[PDB]
């Protein structure tokens, strides 16, 4: 449902743990490589917690594997993203997504 391909390594030691908030930057693209969203465009890190349905499942399972400082490409099947529906005006139906995600820090 999610493949993780590292772009730049993290420290390999500091992973998200229960009660912590992940602070990330991301860019989301479709399979054709075209961007549909990026926190870097608005220069606003995205904060979320694991275990609360705060993100699509591909992020839930992918970012949980990342360590602080890591930049990774997450390739997410529709089951782990927006499935047959998509997201109105942004993501088409049945869309495999590619996110470039950087774990900036844990809070
Ligand atoms: C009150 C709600 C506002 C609230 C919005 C924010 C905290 C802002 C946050 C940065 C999201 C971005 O705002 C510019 C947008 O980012 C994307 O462009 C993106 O790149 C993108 O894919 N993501 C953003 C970065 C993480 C991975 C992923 C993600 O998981 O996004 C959450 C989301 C829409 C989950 C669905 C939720 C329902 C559930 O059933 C579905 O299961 C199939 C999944 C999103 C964090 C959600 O949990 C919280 C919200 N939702 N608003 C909604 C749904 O309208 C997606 C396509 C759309 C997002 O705007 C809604």
């Amino acid at each position: 449902g999610v493949q993780v391909e590292t772009i730049s390594p993290g420290d390999g030691r500091t992973f998200p743990k229960r009660g912590q908030t992940c602070v990330v930057h991301y860019t989301g693209m479709l399979e054709d490589g075209k961007k549909f969203d990026s926190s870097r465009d608005r220069n606003k890190p995205f904060k979320f917690m694991l275990g609360k349905q705060e993100v699509i499942r591909g992020w839930e399972e992918g970012v949980a594997q990342m360590s602080v400082g890591q930049r990774a490409k997450l390739t997410i099947s529709p089951d782990y993203a927006y499935g047959a529906t998509g997201h109105p005006g942004i993501i088409p139906p049945h869309a495999t997504l590619v996110f470039d995600v950087e774990l900036l820090k844990l809070e």
